[PDB]
């Protein structure tokens, strides 16, 4: 693990950027990059199941059998199996479509807003959450726009705004150096100098 950026968005909430493996990253809730069927067949999703256990996949299928497919911009929550976290927030980011960049950006923004609402107002026992560069890998969302949308959505949602929450830390995390650099640059341009 390595923290490369940190800043107080509010007096209580810190945003940080990390180089780390999300399967070894200790937080209350890890955000998975899922598809609408919650079938964890590649990428981060597959890693989380391999690290945390097949029960994650089992519960994911149970979720979909009860509530249907998760739309882009929406979330489903399961147990974390044997991951170093207490819950997995399965966020469905959009597949990138050059033909609808605004649409895709909107769904990404919507995913981040759902995550924030979840950890702030819904499950109030979450102190720390880790979010990847949703949609950037298999879903081909350009890394610069991805990380900027995430960081800008968080700032507009919370920066300067004293919330009454148990939320203390939002980690933007990747085990890949280009993504870590992109999160850091995005953070410095949108939030200013690291503390």
């Amino acid at each position: 693990s390595l923290q490369v950026f940190r800043k107080m968005l509010t007096p209580r909430i810190e945003l940080s950027v990390w180089k780390d493996d999300l399967t070894t990253h200790a937080v209350d809730a890890v955000v998975n990059a899922a598809n609408e069927d919650l079938l964890h067949g590649g990428g981060l999703a597959l890693a989380l199941v391999k690290a945390g256990g097949f029960e994650i996949q089992e519960e994911s299928k149970q979720f979909v059998a009860r509530y249907g497919k998760v739309s882009a911009g929406e979330i489903a929550v399961t147990g974390a199996g044997r991951l170093p976290c207490k819950q997995i927030i399965h966020a469905v980011g959009p597949r990138w479509m050059e033909w609808d960049k605004q649409g895709c950006t909107g769904k990404l923004q919507r995913a981040i807003v759902s995550i924030l609402n979840y950890v702030i107002y819904k499950n109030t026992h979450i102190k720390t959450v880790a979010i990847p560069a949703l949609s950037s890998g298999i879903f081909q969302f350009p890394l610069n726009l991805c990380t900027k949308t995430i960081v800008e959505t968080i700032r507009v949602s919370l920066q300067g705004k004293p919330m009454m929450s148990n939320l203390k830390e939002i980690h933007l995390v990747s085990n890949e150096d280009p993504t870590v650099a992109a999160f850091k640059a995005a953070s410095e341009f949108i939030l200013g100098k690291s503390e």
